[PDB]
RNA sequence: GUAUUCUUUAAUUAUUUC
RNA sequence: GUAUUCAUUAUUUC
């Protein structure tokens, strides 16, 4: 409009927000002699919808804001959907007493504290709105009741609204059934909300589909049987099938909807998917067959969905019988299908399948591109035959198709598993001259096959190449490989940095921490990482309750680790772990007392717990520490005598003791290597 | 003597070259105790070289049976059985050669795991044409594969004969197995008549044992009879471990499962519980937890949280907030877990003020905010996208003396990307930079995506210099996601081809948002080339095209102005039987008609609409109102409209604006329309 | 301005608007 | 070496 008032708008589109007060009221006086709504809605256009923002509740602080400004954001606001400024708005008024607003304004902010859970506000606000004499309209009517929808136990009051309006002329529409529907729904008011639908009718009124998905929703929750039936003839399966989905969950029968839908595609594919997704496909797959049964002829998309959902369970049995139905009924499988058919999620026997698979993808034409390589050497790389990935690695190229970054991850995890890390570097090393440069992925695989490779070399090699963005799991990665080589400078290392960098760590590294300090020398950074797993607002686990008598352990602190034994028993959601029997067994062990070490095996048994291999082996050390042979003899006679088969290390620890207690004799009778241990003792 | 010697040189040495390696030091190792070097070379963890040298040795045939043995066994404690399907495959043994039966055991049990059942099966009938007398974990093994290819009882009962005729008597292992076969096929019967046949030899059954009898009534059946089972189990006096509930809650119903157990202790009510919850049945778990307590035994706050956790997920709130009072008005008082238990909710409606009766309840409760419930509660608040609360939980973190982190200024920057507000997120990561702070990755995208919101695009390509070059951001999927998106939202087709470029470079495998994003922004000019390179590419990739897909397949056509090939695909997808076409599918359509003329087609298509039910939008109309405005034709487009009030559907700003336009550019037979009934009506002045 | 299940570490003010 | 449901090639081995 105005040259100057023009000038002050893209002034004012182009300042900084958080600058802005501080500049609008520089310009006071020349604001105030202009028209804000005018410049807020030129403020609007521009796209600047924060900016009027900023300038209406600067205005209304000065007492320049009127209902037509605040209006014009309003509007802007929830069409845009900003619902938080809305609420502050109005929680902060920026305007003067009188003041009375436009209905649609009204209904936008009683839809933004509804949108914000804030339903005690909006019946005041609503209140407040007919005392001033606004006249509500639908939609500021159907909010309502869907404020009273979910505020809950209010069915009375959205009796009395629904008269209220009705006794104003407001005839209700969809938006009113469903609604309302919901409304019944959310509290099992099953009975209610039938009578009103039926009502519904008697006055007029045209059914929907969102209207029978709330409905549905309500036998859903809360009768699916003669009712779905209705949804589905009374006319379009949209939403309405998801609803299905939950519906099965809620419940349990396989005979009702067998019995219901032949009495009757994406409608039955619907419900086939409802099961396999809940973990039926047992379900769903009688389902197709019955459909099958009737007339029925399933395409290509409808197999691979089938299969989609058998994968997810690894029933390849059945997965490639309905890949010879398939094949033998025209169905001619297509790409997603084969890429269905080796998406399985990992079982045993994946490998023999997968090969099955490979057979019939290769019997049947079909020409292997390179992404279906990589595709199939990562199939044979879940299984972990790292003999059926390579073979495929080597026919690959064999066939001229250039490996990328994804086929050399794939081979990486496989070696990753076995910790084969001399062959991983040769992997590594050949694809940087191929060109391919390692991505985060590729390092996490390398930082994992040193660790299980007991390679602290390449470890830290990479350390240094990092120290490579180093990512949260990169850092959260070598936290751990450090912990299985026990590194201490790497592991604490790279936990600190994994703070300076914001990030919030897992029960993992805190666990993996506490333990690098229990069985080290620090036994109060341990203290440290428990207190701050807790400051952190982390349930400890049971590992970590485990670690933690480990240190106490260690510590020579043993009845200490007995206490949090002994509270674990009472933790209700904790309880024991040979483990913690164990490694507490282990601590009076290793302390000279064990009269202590036996009585907490009592108790372990007397929990009904039960005693183990190591749990033996442990009193056997603890016995030949402190020369007593003879009760160590009984021991190992007990596991046998139960049939708890001993270890080596059993036995060498006594005849390592019997050596040096200068009883030679002893350690032959008593009794491999071993005796061989004596010989170049004795003399 | 000199072979400690010789082991430590192939113990160290690149895995891929010992061959040639081996080569070298050949005569000393022949002469050397092969089982021996062996035997080493697995002392020290090394078996992926005691294999090497095996078949080294077995080339050069100096590698005994009791060689390959020693190496299996290892394989076998080490878990590696491809590597043993492998010997077996492969063979490095001299012709005539037999194996122990613990080796060949642990074979069968590698065939076994790779679904090579078939062979497992001739291995068997080998190893006992040599004579060899199989051992219990031989026979257990051979079962175990026999249930696992189906239709196999006979051969069980068979085999179950045999061992028991060679003086093998079965045990818990052979029990389960034979169970659990038949579980694996549906012969219930024959399950009960061998577990009341075994039990009645005076075998003493178990927990596994109990366990796999009962995934048989349950696996596909009933749930009253491995009910049953569940009882005589205690009856027995087996206690039910934790598989044994994931059967039953994978097996009014949870009223049923609480009265058999009836005729347990705390720890015993919450594995089943938890086990109703890892499945996803929830309100069952609940139901268990009303008897708990009207039963005797009262829940502490290790069991309250337990509780709460699983609602979380659910993000009941209502429920949540019932159960934190009947907590601290039974007695049991919230702990800091309590408490980030109830605020680590799963974001949806309402949730604001549930977190704010929640920090009602931190407050009330006398209990002193650490510095990382700030971070949480402004995390909260943050998440629902209550930005007002999130900066006044802010700043009474600083200033109750505590100091923010980059996670407080993350949540921070969270919420304002979902309002677009750069203009506060960049005053913020400055902030962050004055504190001694340095953005994280995630720190980067939520401003990325904050500027995306807004439509400010220079911070945008403010990220990408200086992502594609420095080393402050690298380009992570993550990144490179949330630009691929941004660039669309902001229409920036340059600034996504070089995302997908990197993306399909930095080694990653596209999503289909991303493969999508692609083909509608291709679309949406006249980009056939490319958009149709990418729909392949979808396909070339293996991933499943949604409607989205097929939307912006057509939408192109239109676009290319070739719509009857966008019909086709309409018409394809009403037969896709797993995909129906959308509104927004049919509104395509017809657009693509009245973009290039014949309405009277565009008609066509509404009339099935309408006919295949499908009940039509307004913009459905407002389309079909631009050719008919727009067309030398307004007798039509008139007639048209009296289809949307008088079907309750109101027409709209874009709407009208075609028809003023348009006709007050085809006069006066145009004013008398408008008249028919403010921000239009200057146009008419302008004109 | 409003409704029916999933979506809330979010493509869901995602794709149609002569 | 072998079996039951759906960081674990995790924490204890005088």
């Amino acid at each position: 409009l105005s040259p100057d008032a023009q000038v002050l708008v893209l002034a004012i589109s182009s300042h900084p927000l958080p600058t802005l007060a501080a500049f609008l009221a520089s310009r006071r006086d020349e604001l105030l002699r202009a028209d804000i709504t005018s410049l807020l809605k030129a403020l609007e256009l521009s796209g600047h919808w924060e900016w009027a923002l900023a300038l209406l509740r600067w205005a209304g602080k000065e007492g320049a804001a009127d209902a037509s400004a605040l209006e014009m954001v309003v509007r802007a606001l929830g069409r845009e959907g900003q619902h938080d400024a809305v609420c502050a708005l109005l929680d902060e008024t920026p305007l003067p007493p009188g003041s009375r607003l436009d209905v649609r304004a009204y209904t936008t902010v009683l839809h933004a504290l509804s949108r914000a859970g804030r339903y005690e506000r909006a019946l005041e606000l609503f209140a407040e709105l007919r005392r001033q004499g606004v006249a509500p309209t639908l939609v500021t009517y159907n909010v309502v009741l869907d404020v009273y929808g979910r505020m809950g136990r209010s069915w009375p009051r959205i009796v009395a609204l629904l008269d209220e309006m009705r006794a104003a002329g407001v005839e209700p529409d969809g938006f009113t059934a469903s609604t309302v529907i919901a409304a019944c729904s959310r509290d099992g008011l099953v009975d209610e909300a039938v009578a009103f639908f039926e009502d519904l009718k008697a006055r007029g009124h045209a059914p929907s589909v969102v209207t029978y998905n709330a409905l549905l929703q309500v036998f859903g929750k809360a009768e699916a049987l003669r009712v779905l039936g209705e949804m589905e003839q009374n006319g379009p399966d949209a939403v309405t099938y998801n609803e299905l989905a939950g519906t099965y969950a809620r419940a349990g029968f396989f005979e009702e909807a067998a019995r219901c839908l032949d009495t009757m595609a994406f409608t039955y594919n619907t419900v086939m998917t409802a099961y396999g997704n809940v973990g039926k496909v047992d379900e769903a797959l009688a389902l197709f067959d019955q459909m099958k049964k009737t007339g029925f002829v399933p395409n290509v998309n409808t197999y691979n969905l089938v299969l989609g959902m058998l994968g997810k369970k690894s029933r390849f049995t059945v997965m490639l019988e309905m890949l010879g139905e398939m094949s033998r009924s025209g169905c001619t499988p297509n790409r997603v299908t084969w890429n269905t058919m080796l998406a399985v999620s990992g079982k045993r026997g994946m490998e023999d399948y997968v090969t099955r698979v490979l057979e019939g993808m290769r019997s049947s034409g079909v020409e292997l591109s390179r992404d279906t390589y990589n595709t199939l050497i990562a199939a044979y790389g879940r299984c972990g035959s790292r003999t059926n990935a390579f073979k495929m690695y080597n026919e690959m190229t064999s066939a001229g198709f250039t490996p990328c970054i994804t086929t050399y991850n794939a081979l990486l995890n496989v070696l990753s598993r076995q910790g084969d890390w001399s062959t991983a570097q040769s992997i590594v090393s050949k694809m940087r001259t191929k060109g391919f440069k390692p991505n985060e992925q590729s390092y996490s695989l390398l930082l994992q096959c040193y660790a299980k490779g007991g390679n602290v070399a390449g470890i830290a090699a990479i350390e240094n190449e990092v120290y490579v963005f180093p990512s949260w799991v990169i850092l959260r990665t070598l936290v751990i490989a450090n912990f299985k080589c026990r590194r201490l400078d790497g592991m604490e290392t790279a936990f600190q940095e994994v703070k300076a960098r914001g990030y919030n760590p897992d029960l993992v590294i805190f666990n993996s921490m506490l333990s690098i300090y229990a069985k080290n020398g620090m036994y109060s950074k341990a203290t440290e990482v428990f207190d701050s797993i807790k400051r952190s607002g982390l349930s400890p686990d049971l590992i970590t309750y485990n670690s933690l008598m480990d240190m106490y352990a260690k510590c020579s602190e043993s009845w200490e680790a007995e206490k949090i034994l002994n509270q674990l028993k009472c933790s209700q959601t904790m309880k024991p772990d040979v483990v913690s029997y164990n490694t507490v067994i282990n601590g009076f062990c290793k302390q000279g007392l064990v009269k202590e070490a036996q009585r907490v095996l009592s108790e372990m048994v007397a929990d009904g717990m039960a005693p183990c291999a190591v749990t033996y082996h442990t009193l056997v050390g603890g016995y030949s520490s402190l020369e007593m042979f003879s009760e160590a003899r009984e021991v190992i006679g007990y596991m046998v005598q139960h049939g708890l088969k001993p270890m080596e290390l059993t036995y060498r620890r006594v005849v390592e003791s019997y050596c040096r207690a200068k009883r030679f004799e002893e350690a032959r009778g008593f009794l491999k290597a071993l005796e061989a241990y004596i010989e170049d003792a004795q003399f």
